[PDB]
């Protein structure tokens, strides 16, 4: 169907999920996905994750101001 906008997390703290991860995006506007990346082999946290937001005009916040924030004790990357 028709596309959506992807946001990259990076410098995830391991304890961190795909639950609270999306808690911390949701301020921003509605979320079609979000999830944080597991490695298949072991399911721990490999450190990165996905967020992707309908609008575009809000992708766009989420990236300019999630960047650098403190979450899960760690400061994070925040890219398209």
């Amino acid at each position: 169907g028709a596309n959506h906008f992807h946001v990259f997390v990076g410098d995830l703290s391991p304890e961190i999920t795909t639950e609270d991860i999306k808690a911390a995006f949701a301020p921003f506007g509605r979320i079609s996905d979000a999830r944080v990346v597991k490695d298949m082999a072991t399911g721990k946290s490999k450190g990165y994750g996905f967020v992707s937001f309908f609008n575009k005009w809000d992708a766009e916040n989420a990236i300019q101001q999630m960047g650098g924030q403190w979450l899960g004790g760690r400061q994070i990357r925040t890219n398209w």
